[PDB]
């Protein structure tokens, strides 16, 4: 196909860059910010975003046909200074070669940073806030790694779906118009309610003016750029990129071209505001069909110079990169920014949505096969057709880990279970790693923060204490050998989860509060239409439905384990004393191995074994019950699975569990099962994890498959991949994800990373490079089983 | 099994028992209310009801193990003056021979009513109020058939499932010590809002004191009987009967018998407080099943005594017959009460829910087959055992007509979508035909109308104009002639189907009004957890979850396939002239043969073909659309597609339909397709109704199949019953009901209605005697498809 | 002042707030002198008579007791509103324990003398 070889060279231009850290974009804002000292915060970062919107470096890489950047090169992490400012600070010397993700930042960008931003900041981005307001029984349990409180206070919010179709529909103009309306009907004479929608309305409009703005940069840009240009092919869409440029997104898009740089502009742009995960593209087939079709039919456009369009969407997509501290990037690892777009689902109509777009945004993934965007298939059993199935489970059998498919109607329930109505559920997308959105009318956290699932069984076992340091780091549920019966186990876990998640939801406040105070995201607001109707950012509930944050869950096999194997050894077979059990996890089962092949053999989560599974019902349906009982300004919390990378650094606060698991190595991925301990095929493992109530966990549900290769050759092969998905919406299950990798390949990356560097994994929820990882995540991933049979 | 000896009797009891029309439960109800002038509504009604509890007569039959009534005997239908004296008035002379649910008024019930009860209730009771304030857009959309509106005006609140947890837990006694707890804790001083609350505590405090003082004189009536009783046998269960009346509903049953006479008692009383159809029993299997598993542990019950006890259980439920005036019987013929009592589902961990109950509810109505209860199961194809699929297939082969199959999840998606938290949603119970129901916690009439498609689609036809009477009953959508296009078409029906809704909604208004003011219902009331704490009446917003009233919507493949089939011949295919349609149309296709073959070999919805069932997902979606715009005091309305037996009635509104269906012939039942057009297969036809966005009808949708027989032979046949109710979920489908019945018998049956007083037919969301239906409606279940391959 | 409050201070007191968002129409007015609107802007509220009966009956001590239940009672858990609630009942608590450490300080004085 012609146009690929424009996209192997930007891939190929993709993958030599380095990853880089920018400060640019925080020494702008921060310009921004002292040059509004007094006014308003929402005026305050709508100006630093103008500043940063027209004077960031900008560039035009060659073969490009969509522009833009969120920081002055690819895969350059930006700061918000605003958040995470003490971040750069503290790692300022070792973000470069730090064991996660690490950032090159320059010696020039250090000084910018030391001397132009770092002292604006102190004690008053969001991250330094929290640190000065933490409880202590969140400091208490953060310390102690049961829980990881601080992803969300570092970055931005993310973790939804824009209103593309108000992007699109009337440009940033007609929102900017509309804010002016707005605008000139308020009154400051009618009160502080009123001059507080005047100021928002004010910080939306500074903000669409920076973001135009931005736009007409890279137009004049393109504009010089093709009078110097010798090739009059490159010339010619040089000078198309201007003109495109000119009218989006500044207006709404005239043709399939300019809709795609649009949502690109806006993506960046609403990126750049506050670096995070999850500012998904959502339904871009169900967004675009309109322009591609009629295109198509006018002759402006062909089908295969749409494809061309949407591989370097794909490519600008991911030279974005998520930045965090260096904590937080064992539990989000891989620079996972994991913009979801997905293809597929329903209409509006409940007709079957999947149209040559549809097709199209698989074969962006296939033809670009990079880590992002994070693609994944809507797919309704019900309606969409074979073909578009097929062409998921080919895209997943050449090893892309693209898409994760999702249950179509478990996505719905999930978004009805979020109180949004069936007239508007249908159109739910899948957000960032698995959880779910609602483009442009949907606002929450969907994971403030991580409980360990482990850490609650090594509580139950170790009496609320350590066992790394011995320090009481949770509450005494008792010596478990006073436990006479498995339901006085039982309550002892539950007890331990009100601990684990009364704290989470203690974070949970503080992070509503600074969010509220400190993170209004004007640019995202320009195209939530609720929050022009009532004048409120998205950060204030301005959004047509706001929902309570996530409380996420990591170590599904491990609790789960734990307790059946609990029950099993010590209060069923009566194979070994609570006693000798206590002592055997005390020691690592160093010394006790019997006792350990004892914990291997009990039954293992994963394996339609009712010994292990009778409890998961049980332990998630309580889980989610108390995360469900707090309340906050945006509903009650929310509840999810997602662990993203955080099972591996959660596991290393964790001692030996009763299920077999050594101390401080990873907790289970996923919700699935723990690494070779299920043994009896894909759809005995989909069984299992069936036993989870996924529509409890509204921030969605992430399970991981590894496939062997062989499974999936011939005709036969896909067809099984399909059966199994189509199992997998039967069983009700919400996600499923598959990594294809001979396992060799695996090992190879890890002696020899350069010659494996756009190797591509699936994580949790997201795709990564595989060579980008920590050792120890990488480690995770090669352990995890490879599944032989279908069943 | 021995105990069938006693079933047999008890069921030749019922079968030989004459349907009357009872009068004592409305004199008795009169007094009440005379001896409560000045008291407002609530006392009266709940005075009332102590007086009917008291005093009617009551019965203990042979060889009944359970016992009560809601009336002088078995099956008489009940007058509940407050809501529909004058229907007895009118239908004085004309009822014991009306063509619809004929009940024999005896002469002197005729007197006793007209001297005692009607002079008291003239311009008094609801159907009173409703005919005086109807306002004159529901009186002409009503004349003229378009909408069917009197049913709710008649027939009190049913349509919901009782706090049947709260009763077996608290009895009687319990809650009204509750009552009376709330009401000392209540203090008169502090105003009329108070007031109505000590006038509701009051209200249900003395509805307790006769629903206890009615089981005592049960077992009154039993010690008495004992004493003359010579089998010991015999005498020692009328001592019994005596002992578990005397606790129960009083006290928590402290077994199995006790638990299921309290239920009986109960919704006995809840019957007689308001005649009304879907006082369901719900999940009985997972409400009783620790009596019956503590029962079996102690010796003292047997599963064979257990079942026993249901089969009696199941013939007394049978004994109530739903009463209405003549008009509203053609809609609801087959005295169909229609108390809905389900196995199966999910349990509060969302694991199967199936146990011994859940295959002795299937068990007892194979044994009992009987018209109700209304026995269906909740099938969860991730969780349920086939074991317990395959016996609801036994039962359907057997033609007991039950049960009907709901997917469960589908179910759940309704609770969510009438904002039910899924933390209890897990726990819905299907309702009266196939609306959703929470136990004891959610409130709305699923049902208050319905909507003819047909008509809608008469109306578009004629221009708002009736084909039987030439008036102007709808709105004017414009001369077909001048439909330049399939959308002006379909914009004319959207307009339609506006204005019919809007008038349904009109209608809603009034309801809720006369409901909220004139329908106290205080026994209902006590197992309703909520209307304790907040101290307002089930009728005034009590329920923990309150929504709009059920808007009911008939003629499905009528309006489909008139949409679909003016589309082929008008508009693709233009093989006929919109006027050469409608001169057709206007005839009845009388001397236009040529076009009424084009309109039947037009598509027909039911096939899977996608020329029929391309506006399926619009229309409907449109037409909830609608409905949800519409607001009341308890949320906003709510649609079912739910026709009982009214698409006959309807029917006789509706001239000839592009569809090809002849003038004021019964609309298409349910939703399926119409008789004889869907020549595709069973599964085609589960594709075609897939199409419909069941989710959007949170009052549900009924679908009916009939199988020829031969298809179900042997484990094959039973095999391919359960592969389509596994299709049937995997397709979403809500609902699917079976008639499965040699053809023959169903016309001897017209022939010699004597010799088949028992054939159950499953009617439309429930089943009826077949020779207890009206010839017409009758007619309509023979031509009903009798599918003759699975697919 | 120059080297250690003023520096800090600058864009951040509300009277720079006030003069940083000052709408135009208001600062027309106040520049033709026909309206006067920067003195609650300077200083605080005063324009009260506070509570001297609840000081009296229950001294600071009583007031701050009452903080420290009313704030003991309260969860943070419970949502951004009641963490509000809670900083604001630590913020009397906090001032509650420096008026009365004040208080002290002249009773260590008139006793040093
Ligand atoms: C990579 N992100 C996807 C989800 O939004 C959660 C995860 C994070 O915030 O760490
Ligand atoms: C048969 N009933 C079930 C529905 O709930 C209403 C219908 C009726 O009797 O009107």
């Amino acid at each position: 196909k012609d146009y690929m070889k424009r996209i192997q060279a930007l891939r190929e231009n993709y993958m030599s860059r380095r990853v880089e850290m920018d400060i640019l974009d925080a020494y702008y804002v921060t310009q921004g910010f002292k040059a509004t000292e007094g006014q308003p915060w929402q005026i305050q970062k709508a100006v630093a975003m103008k500043t940063v919107y027209e004077n960031k470096p900008i560039f035009i890489q060659d073969h490009e046909l969509l522009v833009g950047g969120v920081a002055f090169k690819p895969r350059a992490g930006i700061l918000n200074p605003d958040s995470a400012c003490s971040v750069i600070e503290k790692e300022l010397d070792t973000i470069s070669t730090r064991k996660y993700d690490p950032f090159y930042l320059s010696e020039e960008n250090k000084k910018l940073f030391m001397e132009e931003v770092a002292p604006y900041w102190r004690g008053k981005c969001v991250l330094d806030r929290w640190n000065a307001m933490m409880p202590e029984d969140v400091r208490t349990m953060r310390d102690g790694g049961m829980l990881y409180v601080d992803k969300k206070f570092v970055r931005g919010y993310g973790e939804n779906t824009p209103g593309w179709r108000t992007l699109l529909a009337k440009g940033i103009t007609g929102i900017k118009k509309e804010a002016e309306e707005k605008l000139a009907a308020l009154d400051d004479a009618h009160g502080e309610d009123v001059l507080k929608q005047i100021i928002f309305y004010k910080s939306l409009i500074i903000s669409a003016e920076g973001i135009i703005a931005l736009a007409n940069r890279h137009a004049d840009l393109a504009e010089k750029m093709a009078e110097k240009e010798a090739d009059e092919k490159r010339r010619a869409e040089l000078l198309k990129i201007a003109e495109v440029n000119r009218n989006v997104p500044a207006n709404p898009p005239r043709n399939f071209y300019e809709a795609l740089q649009s949502m690109l502009t806006y993506e960046f742009c609403i990126f750049m505001e506050q670096n995070a995960s999850s500012y998904n593209l959502g339904r871009m087939d169900q967004y675009l069909i309109q322009y591609y079709e009629k295109d198509l039919a006018d002759g402006t456009m062909t089908q295969d110079e749409a494809q061309e369009l949407m591989d370097c969407f794909w490519i600008k997509i991911s030279e974005m990169g998520l930045f965090q501290d260096g904590e937080s990037a064992a539990f989000s690892a891989g620079y996972n920014m994991t913009v979801q777009v997905c293809a597929g689902g329903i209409d509006q109509y409940g007709n079957d949505a999947v149209n040559d777009l549809s097709y199209m945004t698989i074969q962006a993934t296939q033809d670009t096969a990079l880590k992002e965007p994070n693609m994944t298939v809507r797919y309704s059993i019900s309606k969409n057709p074979d073909s578009f199935l097929r062409k998921a489970a080919e895209c997943i059998r050449m090893g892309r880990t693209m898409p994760a498919v999702y249950h179509d109607d478990a996505g719905i329930k999930m978004l009805l279970n979020k109180g949004i109505p069936m007239s508007q559920a249908w159109d739910w997308t899948p957000c960032g790693c698995v959880e779910t959105n609602l483009e442009g009318r949907l606002k929450s956290y969907t994971d403030i923060g991580e409980i360990s699932m482990g850490g609650v069984v090594d509580m139950v076992m170790n009496n609320g204490r350590s066992r790394k340091t011995g320090e009481q780091i949770s509450i005494r549920t008792g010596d478990p050998r006073d436990f006479k019966t498995f339901d006085d186990f039982m309550a002892a876990v539950k007890k331990q989860i009100d601990h684990f998640v009364h704290t989470m939801a203690t974070m949970n406040s503080y992070l509503d509060y600074l969010s509220e105070n400190y993170r209004p995201v004007p640019a995202l607001s320009l195209t939530y239409p609720n929050c022009m109707a009532v004048g409120k950012d998205y950060a204030n509930g301005g959004a047509e439905f706001n929902v309570g944050n996530g409380i996420n869950i990591i170590g599904q096999a491990d609790i789960i384990n734990s307790v059946a194997d609990i029950k099993y050894l010590v209060f069923d077979e009566k194979k070994i004393s609570m006693d000798e059990l206590c002592r055997a996890l005390d020691a690592d089962f160093e010394g006790y191995e019997h006792i350990h092949k004892m914990c291997m053999d009990a039954p293992k989560y994963g394996n339609d074994d009712p010994k292990a599974d009778f409890c998961v019902g049980e332990i998630y349906n309580y889980l989610v019950d108390q995360i469900e009982q707090y309340d906050s300004p945006f509903g009650k919390l929310t509840a999810g699975m997602l662990p993203v990378s955080g099972n591996v650094p959660i596991g290393q606060s964790v001692g030996a569990l009763p299920s077999g698991r050594k101390a401080w190595t990873p907790l289970a991925d996923g919700i699935g099962a723990t690494g070779g301990t299920d043994i009896n095929g894909a759809t005995a493992l989909l069984k299992s994890i069936s036993n989870l109530p996924h529509a409890r966990f509204t921030q969605g549900t992430q399970m991981n498959l590894k496939i062997d290769p062989k499974l999936l050759e011939g005709e036969r092969g896909l067809n099984s991949m399909m059966v199994l998905l189509k199992t997998q919406c039967t069983l009700d299950i919400y996600h499923t994800q598959y990594n294809v990798i001979n396992p060799e390949i695996l090992m190879d990356a890890q002696k020899n990373p350069g010659d494996h560097k756009d190797l591509l994994v699936r994580v949790a929820g997201y795709t990564a490079f595989f060579v980008e990882l920590g050792k120890d995540i990488q480690d995770d991933i090669i352990q995890r089983t490879e599944i032989e049979n279908w069943g």
